[PDB]
RNA sequence: CGCGCG
RNA sequence: CGCGCG
């Protein structure tokens, strides 16, 4: 998908075992929150990403 | 409209309850701000919400 | 406030 | 699936 290439690519500029937000990445990618999230839980999923649960929770490449 | 959602539930009949979903339904509004105002409702301590899924809410009992 | 929800 | 979220 667009969305998870530009999403992955944005984590793995950080570097290994970084982590962000939807929050930041919404602003960042200049994408909908809500559009970020439904990406995010996705891959989780799938097993591309891991969700550390927090509030917000944080998110980094699995 | 918190009046409009009060007369509903009062109508409903006595110790009667519904949902969010049935009052969107029944008022033609979305469920989205049925449940912003049943929530805030609830706050004022006009409605009960009750336990479960989907939530029940009901007019108040009253002192 | 965690919200991804269709 | 509880979602009300600004
Ligand atoms: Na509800
Ligand atoms: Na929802
Ligand atoms: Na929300």
């Amino acid at each position: 998908s667009h969305m998870e290439q530009r999403i992955l690519k944005f984590l793995e500029e950080l570097g290994e075992g970084k982590a962000t937000t939807a929050h930041d990445l919404s602003g960042k990618l200049g994408t909908p929150k809500k559009e970020i999230n439904r990406v995010l839980y996705s891959l989780a999923k799938k097993g591309k990403l891991q969700k550390e649960a927090g509030t917000p929770p944080l998110w980094k490449i699995a």
